[PDB]
C-alpha cells in the first residue's frame, strides 16, 4: 500500500498489481501495461492526516510529551500508459513510493533523539511491459528516485543527565567537579547537535509477471529492487509482492496482496472487494494489516512506524466511458506500543486519516 493512487488508498491497496482498471496499477506492475487497449491518463493525490503522539518521562525528571509530532502531507501521482502495438506497450508514472517526517520543539527533554526529521522522496519510472499469450505477460521499468533528506537532534536534557550523574560519583563533593557537575546542566535543551541535510538522486529498477486465467481472474508477481541513495547512505527496501484479482459477478470482485520488504524484515497483507454498481457507479472497500519492520529493541520515536491496520472504503464516477474520477477515504490506526531509545523510555501510539482524489481521463 503505497499512495500511488486515489483507486488504490479505496481498497487499501489491495490486489494492485492484479487489478488494471486505470493507468494506476502499472506503476506497481509494469505487466499490467498489458491491460489496457487506449492510451490511458491518471492524476492526482492523497492527503494524509496523520495523529503521532508521543508520552513519557525523563531519567531527569523533565517531561517527554510532544502531542501531535507527525505533519500533514500531500502526495500526487502521475499515471500514463499507452499500447504501442498489441505484443508491447509503454508506461510511465510519477508516484511518492516513500516518505516521512515528524517534528518535535526545540526544547524537548529528549530532543537526543527527535529534533526534526523530513525525508521526502519522489519515484520517476518510465517503463515497457511485453504480452506473450492470452495468459502470460511480462513487465519491466527502470526508476530514478528523488530523495530529499532532513535532520535534526538537539541536546535535550543531556547536560541534565551528564550531571546528575557526576552528581553521584565521588568526584561528586569536589568543587573541582562542580563546574562537570553544573556546565552540563547549563547546556541549554536546543543547543543544536546534528545538522546534516543534502539531496540526491537513487537508481533502480522492477519487474512484472502477470498471469491470467481469464478475461476476469488473474494474478501477478512483482518486484520492486532496492535503491541505494549516497548523500551517509540511504536505501529504500526491497518488495516483493504477489497479488490476485477475480471477477466473481458480473457485479462484484475480490482482490488480495501479500507483499514482502527486505529493509536489508516485514510483510503486509491486503484484502479488499470491488462493486461495479452500473455504467457509471462504483464502491469499494479494503481491509488491510501489515507487521512492522522494526524489532522490537531498535524501534524510534522519530520513526512512527509499528504494526497498524488500514481501513478503507471509496468510490469511483465515470463521467463517460473515457473520463471518471475516484474518491479515497482510509483510516489507518497503528496500535501503541513503548520505546526504549537512548536513556529514555517512551510510548508511542498514533492514527491517520487518508483522503485522495484522482481523475482518469483515455484517449
Amino acid at each position: 500500500g503505497n499512495e500511488f493512487s486515489s483507486s488504490g488508498l479505496g481498497r487499501a491497496y489491495s490486489g494492485e498489481g492484479a487489478i488494471a482498471d486505470d493507468a494506476g496499477n502499472v506503476s506497481r506492475n509494469p505487466a499490467l501495461i498489458t491491460m489496457f487497449d487506449r492510451p490511458t491518463f491518471s492524476a492526482g493525490a492523497v492527503y494524509i492526516d496523520p495523529d503521532v503522539n508521543i508520552s513519557g518521562t525523563s531519567p531527569s525528571g523533565r517531561s517527554l510529551k510532544a502531542d501531535n509530532i507527525a505533519p500533514t502531507a500531500w502526495v500526487p501521482n502521475m499515471h500514463f500508459v499507452a499500447p504501442i502495438n498489441d505484443q508491447f506497450g509503454w508506461g510511465a508514472s510519477i508516484t511518492s513510493n516513500y516518505g516521512l517526517a515528524t517534528e518535535f520543539n526545540d526544547t524537548y527533554a529528549g530532543g537526543s533523539v527527535g529534533g526534526t526529521t523530513d525525508l521526502e522522496t519522489m519515484n520517476l519510472n518510465l517503463s515497457g511491459a511485453y504480452r506473450l499469450n492470452n495468459a502470460w505477460s511480462f513487465g519491466l521499468g527502470f526508476n530514478a528516485v528523488y530523495a530529499r533528506a532532513k535532520i535534526e537532534r538537539f541536546a535535550g536534557d543531556l547536560g541534565q543527565l551528564v550531571a546528575g550523574q557526576i552528581m553521584q560519583s565521588p568526584a561528586g563533593q569536589t568543587q573541582q567537579g562542580q563546574a562537570l557537575a553544573a556546565t552540563a546542566n547549563g547546556i541549554d535543551s536546543n543547543t543544536k547537535t546534528a545538522h546534516l541535510n543534502g539531496n540526491q538522486w537513487g537508481f533502480g529498477w522492477n519487474a512484472g509477471i502477470l498471469y491470467e486465467l481469464d478475461k476476469n481472474n488473474r494474478y501477478a508477481l512483482t518486484y520492486r529492487s532496492e535503491v541505494k541513495i549516497d548523500f551517509l547512505t540511504l536505501n529504500l527496501p526491497e518488495m516483493w509482492e504477489v497479488s490476485g484479482y477475480n471477477r466473481v459477478d458480473p457485479q462484484w470482485a475480490i482482490h488480495y496482496s501479500l507483499a514482502y520488504t527486505s529493509w536489508s524484515d516485514a510483510y503486509r497483507i491486503a484484502l479488499g472487494t470491488t462493486y461495479y454498481y452500473d455504467d457509471n457507479w462504483t464502491f469499494r472497500t479494503g481491509i488491510a494489516f501489515d507487521d512492522s519492520p522494526v524489532p522490537a529493541q531498535n524501534r524510534s520515536i522519530s520513526i512512527p512506524d509499528q504494526d497498524r491496520f488500514w481501513l478503507s472504503a471509496g468510490t469511483t464516477y465515470a463521467f463517460n466511458k473515457d473520463a471518471s474520477v475516484d474518491v479515497g477515504v482510509s483510516y489507518m490506526h497503528g496500535q501503541s506500543v513503548k520505546i526504549n531509545e537512548g536513556p529514555y523510555q517512551f510510548e508511542s501510539e498514533g492514527k491517520a486519516w487518508l483522503f485522495g482524489t484522482n481523475f482518469n481521463y483515455a484517449f
